[PDB]
């Protein structure tokens, strides 16, 4: 079709326009985001009973719904947390699921199993939901003035922000960080001890006058303040969030799955300007955590970066051809090819995110390729022979053609094979497939269809000035010559001894092998995101003033020794376990720009923030960057399972666990391997003699009651305008300090009612326990997190923890979850990978060319690549990654073209009657400078990414790296190997001639 | 497209490369069964009001659950079930919608009116399950020890095999049967007498007593809900351990009694999860078994008394088999005839990635691997032998004929046949295709796996019209001067086929020489296939013998678990006498019911075919030993399902008449309606057996309660269920008898034994105030004769009649004489049909109208490929001559017009009708170059013979094995042979000496001419 263009360049025109105009509308309709969809369907079950407690619950409910969950179709795992009276079962399912549908399933099997379940089960109702639990956006609303505190904001933001913010399209759910003001003004057992009640007087009494300040509610008769007087109950401060050293309204914000979040964002902010419209005084919105702006921030660098490429190849093209519309015409192949990728990501759904702009700024090289063969061809042909530029341009394309359909065939096929993968790897292969597919068929399309129009219009007849440049043009040009000269001497070199360099060739192979095993495999690289966590574990039960005070300190040292903007935590919220005395500080960095330094850096700030809470035994503050994937994972280190498959038991297990941390503790690979869930915890058990029960007269129940008042919650009237609540929890427990053990004399409300203390109805036990159990896959598990110390790979910590696993007593296993396991996945998948890239290309080849030889030895090309990408990333340091494997399915795309460039032309010149050794000679000179001039463009377009600095380039110089390495090497051992395999080859198969 | 791929021999091998790739990816994720499912979507709603009158379940449970669910999207029929204690609502969906959906919309909908329902059933919980009454594989304990009871065995097995085989691949669930661990309150009869039972206090007391604390760390770990400590906790001389309790409970939670071949085992039923390969995961069990096995403490011996995959697994390797064997054949045949091991091997290479190729579409779709899928598989490989081994003939006959080289004769060849090999792709697919349209997915299988065979042969078009085409080119060396012809029976077997061949071209021209005796011979034929067609049963599916049968042993609505467990031992020794059944696990309740005490099920599996070879050890036959004989008692209703087939669905004239609407008639008035209905059905002769499927009325009492005396007694009509609890009264639960393990606790007068019928209105009652004053005061029994399940369709209470019909008459005829009967019956009466006969009442006319269509779409294709509007008519013509073999083959092997029957003669319309149209298209060739009519026809019936017997020979002689099977899926696979075989036989013979008649015929008539 050709020809047909270049005898119609208004219709060509047309096409490229249109393209264009597709292009830029389904730019403007495309989604951004920053990675693609990878977070796996997830469905929350959740169960209660309140007649039961830990370890009956996970027996007569949790195991029972495990155990009927297993076998869902696309079930990826199952994780059961247990507590005192509630369960939830989080059920993972494999990407690629109908959430919804999985939902209905999973009601469908738990009303199949309801029977089981204990019949208070049944009734209390077992909910099922499809939520995210990730916290994407938080909201604080700050009052200026102060007229309004905790309770008056928390009261404003539920009345006006919550539902609001529910109502915003794209966020699944809302959730409150506050707190409301309460009465507890209720005494110890220090101070019933001290009298003679059993606090059932007391408490009935506050109950009976209800039907008021603080002061009032201790003077009731039994009007005995001194009985009750405590601390000032206040529960306005009782979830307090610690906004910078302040207290404000807490609105985390969880965007539901599968939406925009920078769209979600938007309408966020959007309602809040609204609300703010319609705030009180002086309330005002100020966001203090947000994920959006390190995404729009990525998406602009790489943009620049794909701009700073075109420039560059434009350079190449320039620096080759020497005349400005000979470079202008694949410069202009670009941005149309582009842009219909644009259009067919529309199409199929592929949003605009980070992997496929990486997509695009590898494809600008590839895309300019094919048209560079064309025009260099073309000016030959107008130079050498004086054609005129349309009979130039025509002779041009029937000697061109054919190169073009091959390297484009090559390329897809390269590119087919990783679509096809699942899983979030397989979307991450997805996305980039996708762009650099759709772009080379688009290149090809326009190589055959604008850029022979354009050479036969654009292109002018060289004069004698521009023949001769004399000039650096000039130097360049002989230069080139003179290196055209000795590549022929060297390549006659190279067929003059074939088994020599045959055998180096196997040596290169060998070496690539020893290369692959030494380079330690790695899921995607962190960033500086611009915002971290700091988890401040605690004991569990310490009191909560210790940690707020942890967390103050941890704000102070953030707004002194950091670059801090927002220092935003929890009181009473954490991934430690959600504790009363559990916090999270979701810091926020400033601008990238300011934090240019490596100390300004977010992981050296989380370092420095770790070594000035080292040495505390008290907090166990530990600081950690956003995870780079907040959706397939939540934590930044690996998730390890230890299930107890063998049923161990729960103490053996235990001792698994402590061994296996110790040793994780002396291993050096492995760094900061803690134990995410909570440590044992001093649990009473009240054995209330109930034949005891019976003879006081007083039920169990009853005497349920009696410690009720002794500890219990009971809201009655609060009339305080600050939140206004009208409940005053009398919660004996909680207020004064009544958690101190009463074994020595409990106080009981006897029949009588003299509150005599209860001598030994009750045979109080107060032993330890759990505070919650958890199975991974129907397995009792416990969750283990650690990190890779620095020096070591992600996949060398997973290869460490599994290495101090054996030897752990038989029955333990070593699962994995979240990242890690996606992390195995791809380690799985990276074989196949490979191998059906290669594969594909073979057979593509084999097809194209009709012919088994030829494809044998394009194959025989690819190591030499490989083998470039291999060197490139170890001496840089980098680890094996998806990235590094996206980089070597590209490498092998990129020598198999070089390879196709020399060895159809040899077959050509073969088959006309050219000795096999003479026309593998004559081809290797004639292409020898479309190959060096494709490949420099190429590495050159790549260059950018390999040497980009700041916020978010680890990902960029970890795909670049190894794409320069590859192709470095896919040119130098290509052009001097790829005759030897063709002559080699030819020498087994007798090709036709 | 022949030409290209003819030039590029590697890219057609690369595309032949894909499809096995794709095929062998394909079969490894590929679902296995045995049928498909084709059952609409089905919702069962199952409560239970624990001691409720049936009467009173229909008032309460049927009722409002039925009306309320009227209104769920599909709802296609709604049928309801009011037994004593229990009701079940089936609710039938219309296809299409997805059985999941429905269930949540189902669930939320009983959400809607679960307060109305009474308490008790609420405690309960109604129960929402997608219908899947599929128990595959069954595994069971044997005490092997001697030494480990049957609640023993059962815990081993929940504890070990339970969630084991929950965790196997493709494991639905694991529901078990095993008798348990309940408490079961056993008061004397005299204790109201004596002082009072009042067990409902007590029990009360016993859930009050029970508690746990309500607020952190701190809580209770004192609770006392077991036989030991009902003697600790208040019970209420009165009832205690330190009361008056005494005797305590026995035999635990009596439950399903489990007897491998009278031996105590533990009942553990099995169903595999819809969509997995059946085989694979009785594999993944059995293996399992074997760990779990070493794991027993050498007394919980596993066994397998019930596995429906060995029945799946034997029937896939008879098609394998078969397929594998044809392939062999064909290998055979075509060194028979062309006697060059290449050329030999051309086809046998082709095939198979073709075969691969509708694998992979059939994955891509959907469908699953079945009986179905495979035997219609054996189907098209005749029809895909064919298109290869014409193909490859036409290409060798010109190497002989002639002397061009592999390449030019390739060449010629294809230009020769590609348009016809297009056009009967074309065809083929016309012909397959309306299958489809059926509300039949049985017809809907059978056509996308043929539709994709000969698109199979479409695959062919890019192997046959380009891969065939490059092997020929290819392998095919020049032949070997005429070494390939000695002296031995190959060479003397060619020139012999030579001298046939003469000798029919002459015989031939001797048909074509008077056409019009040999058209009336035509004409005789139709009428000959016209008048078989009519002498011929029709039929759905053919049973076989599965290698195991299912009998259940009803009995009266309730009898004493002791004389139900009897009769089971007798069936049991029955069965081990005089039938050859390999296990014999027996289990209690199950049946229709489900978990009635008088329902009783035998899962027996037979022995291997091989020792039940004699036709009176056919599951048939043995199914006919029981049912009668030994069975037959009038209380002990012992019926053999004989092999239920897997799609429970195929009825010939299967009338699923429903007199639903009450309209306000009593149930007496309707019973008279529905006896004088009943008669006059018998009385018409359209009209065939008409039965009432509803159980008839058994004896009965009822008893007028006192409610009035106790209004004005202080008796509260709480405290008079109470006494009936003291005396008949049951099914109440308790809890935590085992740790968190939740039993139940039963109250049963005079501990296990009451003995006392005379309890009936005799008891007394104390008053509130205490008073003893009996009920029957005023309270009355009475004897009764009401009906023992009360069945409800679309909300009106229905007497289920079901009738076929006459021998002769029309089923829909049958069905509108039916209405005809009833018109004219009490207002208020009415008729729903259902089943079958809703279905058919919704459209019946589908199948002339699509075949029509085919008929019109195969007409105006070939018009395309001949260039004229009057040439098809020969290839329409040339059908009923397939059809007449096989009729004459069924008809004298007495097989009924199945539907392999049907399928079989529609493949041998499809072989026919391509051999006729490469006939006529030769013809019509040889006509155009300028040869007269008669000679043309003559030289392509010489031509067109050795490809036509070399396929005849070939399919008919894969065919022969399924024709001569014996048991292990006998039945399918012969139906399929006798038809095919037939159609193969006629339909080839015919077509050699007829079709060049119908083309000349044709020529005469309307003047075909010369381009």
């Amino acid at each position: 079709m050709a020809r047909f263009f270049i005898d119609r360049p208004v219709f060509a025109w047309v096409i490229s326009l249109l393209i264009v105009l597709a292009g830029v509308l389904a730019i403007r309709f495309l989604p951004v985001a920053q990675y693609p969809d990878i977070a796996p369907p997830v469905v929350n079950v959740s169960a209660s009973y309140p007649g039961a407690s830990a370890k009956v619950v996970e027996e007569a409910v949790t195991a029972i719904i495990e155990r009927e969950m297993n076998g869902a179709p696309g079930l990826l795992y199952t994780k059961a947390t247990s507590s005192t009276g509630q369960a939830s079962l989080t059920l993972t399912f494999r990407q690629g699921v109908n959430a919804d549908l999985a939902a209905v399933e999973v009601q469908n099997r738990l009303k199949i199993v309801e029977s089981r379940l204990p019949e208070s089960v049944r009734r209390d109702g077992i909910y099922v939901e499809k939520a995210a639990d990730s916290i994407q956006l938080i909201v604080t609303l700050t009052s200026s003035s102060g007229r309004y505190d905790a309770m008056e904001l928390g009261e404003i933001a539920s009345s006006n922000v919550l539902q609001a913010l529910r109502r915003v399209e794209g966020v699944g759910k809302v959730e409150t960080w506050g707190a409301e003001y309460a009465m507890r003004i209720w005494p110890d057992p220090a101070k019933l001890t001290s009298m003679n009640l059993s606090a059932s007087d007391l408490v009935n009494a506050v109950r009976r006058h209800n039907a008021v300040t603080p002061e009032q509610f201790g003077e009731i008769p039994l009007r005995l303040r001194d009985v009750a007087r405590v601390e000032f109950g206040q529960s306005e401060y009782g979830f307090v969030s610690r906004v910078n050293q302040m207290t404000a309204t807490g609105l985390a914000v969880k965007m539901a799955p599968g939406s925009n979040a920078v769209a979600t964002a938007k309408r966020i902010r959007a309602t809040l300007d609204e609300l703010s419209r319609y705030f009180p005084e002086g309330v005002s919105y100020n966001i203090p955590y947000d994920t959006s702006a390190f995404v729009e921030i990525s998406i602009r660098k790489v943009v620049s970066t794909l701009l700073e490429a075109m420039l560059l190849v434009f350079a190449v093209m320039y620096l080759f051809m020497q005349n400005f519309r000979a470079t202008l015409i694949p410069t202009l192949v670009v941005p149309v090819a582009l842009l219909g990728t644009f259009t067919v990501m529309l199409g199929l759904g592929f949003s605009i995110n980070v992997l496929t702009m990486f997509g695009m700024v590898l494809a600008i090289g590839i895309l300019v390729d094919d048209a560079i063969i064309v025009v260099e061809n073309v000016e030959r042909l107008m130079a050498e022979e004086g054609l005129s530029p349309h009979d130039a341009t025509v002779k041009a394309m029937r000697q061109i053609s054919g190169a073009i359909v091959g390297i484009t065939v090559v390329l897809v096929s390269v590119f087919v094979p990783m679509a096809f993968f699942s899983g979030a790897v397989g979307n991450i292969y997805r996305q980039f497939a996708v762009t650099l597919a759709v772009s080379i068929g688009f290149s090809a399309f326009l190589a055959l269809s604008l850029t022979p129009a354009l050479c036969a219009t654009l292109l002018r007849p060289i004069d004698a000035d521009h023949h001769e440049k004399r000039g650096f043009f000039g130097w360049f040009n002989r230069a080139f010559l003179r290196l055209t000269g000795r590549y022929r001497n060297a390549v006659a070199g190279i067929l003059a001894r074939p088994i020599r360099w045959m055998l180096v060739y196997a040596l290169v192979i060998g070496v690539v092998a020893l290369l692959f095993v030494r380079l330690p495999q790695a899921f995607l690289p962190e960033e500086d995101q611009g915002d971290f966590m700091i988890m401040v574990m605690q004991p569990e039960g310490t009191p909560m003033a210790e940690t707020m005070a942890n967390v103050g300190d941890v704000e102070r040292y953030l707004a002194e020794h950091e670059p801090v903007a927002y220092a935003y935590a929890v009181g009473g919220f954490s991934l430690y376990g959600d504790g009363t005395s559990s916090a999270m500080i979701f810091a926020t960095l400033k601008d990238w720009s300011e934090r240019r330094e490596a100390s300004q850096h977010v992981g050296a700030i989380v370092e420095r923030i770790n070594q000035r809470f080292a040495g505390l035994p008290n907090r166990t503050v530990y600081a950690m960057n956003s995870p780079p994937l907040p959706d397939l994972g939540s934590t930044s280190g690996f998730d390890f399972r230890l299930q107890d498959r063998g049923g161990v038991g729960y103490e053996a297990l235990v001792k698994a666990r402590d061994q296996l941390l110790a040793r994780a503790a002396e291993d050096p690979r492995l760094a900061n391997v803690m134990f995410a869930g909570q440590g044992e915890a001093p649990q009473i058990r009240l054995d209330i003699d109930r034949r005891k029960a019976e003879t006081l007269g007083v039920s169990m129940d009853e005497i349920n009651t009696t410690l009720a008042v002794m500890f219990g919650s009971d809201y009655i009237g609060d009339f305080m305008h600050g939140s206004q609540v009208r409940k005053v929890v009398v919660q004996a427990d909680g207020a004064k300090r009544l958690g101190i053990d009463d074994i020595g004399r409990l106080h009981v409300r006897n029949e009588q009612g003299e509150m005599v203390p209860l001598a030994t109805f009750a045979k109080a036990a107060w032993t330890l326990g759990p505070p919650q159990l958890t199975r991974y896959n129907g397995y009792p598990s416990f969750n283990l997190e650690g990190q890779a110390a620095p020096g070591y790979s992600s996949g060398e910590a997973m290869q460490a923890m599994e290495q101090l696993m054996q030897g752990l007593p038989e029955g333990i296993a070593h699962e994995w979850s979240g990242q890690s396991f996606e992390e195995r996945l791809s380690g799985a998948q990276a074989p196949a990978l490979f191998a059906l890239s290669v594969l594909i290309v073979f057979l593509a080849l084999a097809a194209l060319y009709e012919s088994w030889s030829i494809p044998l030895a394009v194959i025989l090309v690819v190591p030499l690549g490989v083998l470039g990408a291999l060197l490139g990333v170890s001496l840089r340091g980098l680890p094996n990654d998806i990235y590094f494997k996206v980089g070597l399915i590209t490498i092998i795309g990129l020598s198999a073209k070089n390879a196709i460039l020399i060895i159809e032309v040899a077959k050509d010149h073969y088959q006309e009657g050219m000795s096999l050794l003479q026309a593998t000679l004559e081809a290797a000179r004639l292409r020898l400078r479309p190959i060096v001039m494709t490949s420099l463009a190429f590495g050159f377009g790549v260059v950018p990414l390999a040497l980009s600095s700041g916020a978010g380039s680890g990902a960029q110089v970890a795909i670049g790296t190894g794409v320069l390495g590859g192709i470095v090497t896919a040119t130098v051992l290509a052009v001097f190997l790829v005759p030897l395999f063709f002559l080699v080859v030819g020498r087994l198969f007798r090709l036709r001639k």
